[PDB]
């Protein structure tokens, strides 16, 4: 499956793509304002994620650091990124269908639209100014808006026991972005797409 990653932000971002234990395609690449990078994700990929990283610095070997979404200090991500990270999540060819969603469970750093480029289903989006409106206690000194689990480490915010409910913090993310997961047990906003669909992830879709 092809995923065209487009940076419509006025600032540079370092796109990342991983499934947790492996890097999807190159795993990561720099995207200056306006640039598009198309990656190929193998069919059947389960638990894949794409996100943006901001304020990065890498050397000649591809090692460095980013203020948001840093993945072990590597340009080419092999693991998931450090919160806060707005997440485009997907599982492909799962019993004949594809499943996509956007999640704020690990915080928010850059606005994003995640849509199919093929017929059969609609896209999801979270482009509200969550960083600007971020509650004081969730503001990440390094940039972005942290999720409550990351900040407070409680069973309720992290839903560790699998028995949690909405919170004042999750409701903030849900208010700003109704079409994205605001907490673990949030009402699903996952979209079902035809198996083997193709997609486009656009950072800062609202220009």
């Amino acid at each position: 499956a092809t995923f065209e990653i487009v940076n419509r932000c006025s600032y540079t971002v370092w796109a990342a793509a991983s499934k947790g234990d492996a890097a999807l395609d190159a795993g990561g690449r720099q995207l200056n304002s306006g640039e598009s990078w198309t990656i190929n994700v193998e069919p059947g990929t389960n638990g894949g994620k794409i996100w943006a990283r901001t304020d990065c610095y890498f050397d000649d070997s591809g090692s460095g650091i980013c203020k948001t979404g840093d993945c072990g200090g590597l340009l080419r991500c092999k693991r998931f990124g450090r919160p806060p990270t707005t997440l485009a999540e997907f599982s492909l060819n799962q019993y004949g269908k594809d499943y996509i969603d956007i999640s704020n469970i690990k915080g928010f750093n850059v606005p994003m639209n995640f849509s199919p480029t093929t017929r059969g289903c609609r896209g999801v989006r979270c482009a509200a100014d969550i960083v600007g409106q971020c509650p004081a206690k969730l503001k990440a000194p390094g940039g972005g808006c942290n999720d409550a689990c990351t900040v407070f480490q409680t069973s309720e915010y992290c839903c560790t026991t699998g028995k949690c409910g909405p919170t004042e913090y999750s409701r903030f993310f849900k208010r700003l972005c109704p079409d994205a997961f605001s907490y673990v047990l949030d009402k699903p906003t996952t979209v079902t797409c035809p198996g083997s669909s193709n997609y486009r992830v656009t950072f800062c879709p609202t220009a």
